[PDB]
């Protein structure tokens, strides 16, 4: 996989963010994770965590997997890095997201994210309280 530079437009919620990518606005849905909806428990906490992570990044990178690049709503499907730290993994590790929507094409970082989830689970963090 390869990391491509992108710039922030706006945070949306825990697992969705609007970036400029190749000079076009594009909403991105985070691969392999599901943060609670904003209107659910831990949703606000997930939204704030992702927002803080992307707004404080000097550098944002988009990393597509080997399968489909866009979902049925036209959102890019990617791993998103903020100063070299993967937002998908970070949410997982804090128990603000769970591993989800695991599809065969697009699962390069599955074991890593499950590893993160297991640690959050062990620590009974947030969602795993
Ligand atoms: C992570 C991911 C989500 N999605 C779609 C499935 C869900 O659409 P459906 O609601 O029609 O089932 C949606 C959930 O993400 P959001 O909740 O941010 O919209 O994103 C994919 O299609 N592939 C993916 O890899
Ligand atoms: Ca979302
Ligand atoms: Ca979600």
């Amino acid at each position: 996989l390869h990391k491509e530079p992108a710039t922030l437009i706006k945070a949306i919620d825990g697992d969705t963010v609007k970036l400029m990518y190749k000079g076009q606005p594009m909403t991105f849905r985070l691969l392999l994770v599901d943060t609670p909806e904003f209107n659910e428990k831990y949703g606000p906490e997930a939204s704030a965590f992702t927002k803080k992570m992307v707004e404080n990044a000097k550098k944002i990178e988009v990393e597509f997997d080997k399968g489909q690049r866009t979902d049925k709503y036209g959102r890019g499907l990617a791993y998103i890095y903020a100063d070299g730290k993967m937002v998908n993994e970070a949410l997982d590790r804090q128990g603000l997201a769970k591993v989800a929507y695991v599809y065969k094409g697009n699962n390069t970082h599955e074991q890593l994210l499950r590893k993160a989830e297991a640690q959050a689970k062990k620590e009974k963090l947030n969602i795993w309280s």
